[PDB]
């Protein structure tokens, strides 16, 4: 269901997707030119600048999902040391 309503948020879109909150991309013009669709894409790849809350913000999950993840990580260390200290 994780990739299903990602696949279903990437593909269907008419005209404008925005899929990172910042940048939006347009569907092909009718030139039909293929070297300035490169470039179109290209150029829209290069006007990006990566926030710093990407891992939350690109991302759709909550930002509290992420500190809730750094705090298992920073328990099971705390907790290995603390172990170590007991051991010896």
């Amino acid at each position: 269901e994780v990739v299903a309503k990602l696949c279903a948020h990437v593909f269907c879109g008419s005209d404008n997707l925005q899929i990172v909150p910042g940048v939006r991309i347009p569907q092909p013009l009718l030139q039909q030119s293929e070297e300035e669709e490169r470039a179109r894409l290209t150029a829209i790849l290069s006007n990006t600048i990566e926030p710093a809350d990407s891992l939350s913000s690109w991302l759709q999950l909550p930002r509290e999902s992420i500190l809730d993840y750094e705090r298992l990580q920073a328990k099971e260390v705390a907790s290995s040391t603390e172990q170590l200290l007991q051991e010896m």
